[PDB]
């Protein structure tokens, strides 16, 4: 069960969490589940906030002694930093490499916002395909593979928007969105910019674009400078491209395999960390997707774009961005261009935005978030929400107090 305690001094928590185990041994049998709801909805939230997950009783009666003795505790999470009682949170949207089979199994049973959003996002995609992507997410024998990437993508899609609709139901709410590459799709739906219609759309005939070129192209994570990343990749011309900047000491780069593989051999012998984006076979932001882009004029459109509820920071243009101008065009951009995840994070911080959450099934780019927050001067925090092979509703109950002890707001009434 999520405990969760706040006071206006560390001296008023301290006390905040004797009352609480005083309670509980001074009312045994009583379920810590109505206690965790008047906890939150009994009582207003200060700036010095702990958290605290039930593993047994013993645990958290142990955890709330810590707590109230001043001394840290393995299972008892604390404000360090920014706690403004009004902190904004930015919903980060990343692209491919974050899936993993089991993601989705457990939230599909515990989660009921997860599983609407998912069967939602399973409705309107099957318009398109031949395949369901509830049978991939619940393992089904006979479904196709996660691996494919007309299949990852849709899949991915569903994730990171039934993601975002838990958090929003358990009272996290994006104040903006920024995505990175495929991501900027899913990033779209949750900021109100594109239908549900149009976001499976795109996903759905944009990876199925990608069929064509699976395996005969690749992404890397390199850790140099955009400008020193272009340098070493001049005499591969349009054999490798910039696929993204991340942050300042961070890049990404695409093309063909034979040229990614030098390049890597290169970096490494020179002790330069580049690795291989595991779960990516094609060459994203290269010039190999030059050949689909008719392809794709011709399948995706059109599309009718709207001005967003809140606000979309570009990957593309690396600013905010009127939602309107989402159309066939800008989905090709998504795709051909550079995804310039730094510019965006700058503008971010520049407008305020000092708590970034990865809303997706394994965190991508939180070292690079933490580059460029730390280059910029003034800080904020960076949270995930699952991770490879930790996607349970403890997981994310986890995640929960690590927002609410951000300074972000619970809802009671929805976790209990």
């Amino acid at each position: 069960v999520p405990l969760l305690l706040s006071g206006h001094t560390e001296a008023a928590l301290r006390e905040q969490s004797t009352r609480l185990l005083n309670d509980l041994l001074e009312h045994p049998d009583e379920h810590p589940a109505d206690v965790g709801y008047t906890l939150i909805t009994g009582r207003a939230h200060f700036g010095h906030r702990a958290a605290v997950i039930g593993e047994s009783r013993e645990e958290l009666l142990d955890a709330l002694k810590a707590l109230a003795e001043g001394r840290e505790h393995h299972t008892v999470v604390r404000g360090d930093g920014t706690a403004h009682p009004d902190r904004r949170v930015v919903f980060v949207f990343p692209g491919q490499g974050s899936q993993w089979p089991s993601m989705a199994r457990d939230l599909l049973d515990r989660a009921p916002a997860f599983r609407e959003t998912a069967k939602a996002c399973d409705a309107a995609l099957s318009v398109h395909l031949d395949w369901s992507v509830l049978d991939v997410l619940q393992e089904k024998p006979d479904a196709p593979p996660l691996s494919r990437v007309d299949v990852v993508q849709p899949v991915l899609f569903t994730m990171m928007l039934s993601l975002a609709a838990c958090w929003r139901d358990l009272g996290v709410h994006p104040a903006a969105v920024v995505g990175h590459s495929q991501g900027e799709i899913a990033a779209a739906c949750v900021a109100g910019a594109l239908s549900l219609e149009d976001a499976a759309r795109i996903v759905a005939l944009r990876s199925r674009a990608w069929l064509t070129l699976a395996g005969k192209g690749g992404m890397a994570a390199v850790s140099l400078p955009e400008a020193r990343l272009r340098e070493r990749i001049e005499r591969f011309g349009q054999r490798l491209s910039v696929a993204a900047v991340n942050s300042p000491g961070t890049a990404a780069v695409a093309g063909d395999v034979d040229a990614l593989r030098e390049l890597l051999a290169e970096l490494t012998a020179e002790g330069i960390r580049a690795k291989p984006i595991p779960g990516v076979d094609t060459a994203g932001h290269s010039a190999q997707v030059d050949g689909l882009k008719e392809h794709l004029f011709e399948v995706l459109a059109p599309v009718s774009p709207r001005s967003s509820d809140i606000p979309f920071y570009s990957t593309v243009t690396g600013a905010p961005l009127d939602t309107e101008r989402l159309d066939a065009g800008y989905w090709y951009r998504n795709m051909r261009e550079p995804v310039e995840f730094e510019k965006a994070v700058r503008a971010l911080i520049a407008d305020g935005y000092d708590l970034f959450l990865e809303c997706n099934p394994h965190p991508m780019l939180a070292m690079s978030l933490d580059e460029t927050l730390t280059d910029s001067g003034g800080h904020g925090t960076v949270m995930h929400t699952l991770r490879r092979q930790k996607g349970s509703a403890k997981d994310f109950g986890m995640a929960l107090c690590l927002a609410y002890v951000n300074g972000l707001e619970i809802d009671g009434e929805a976790l209990f």
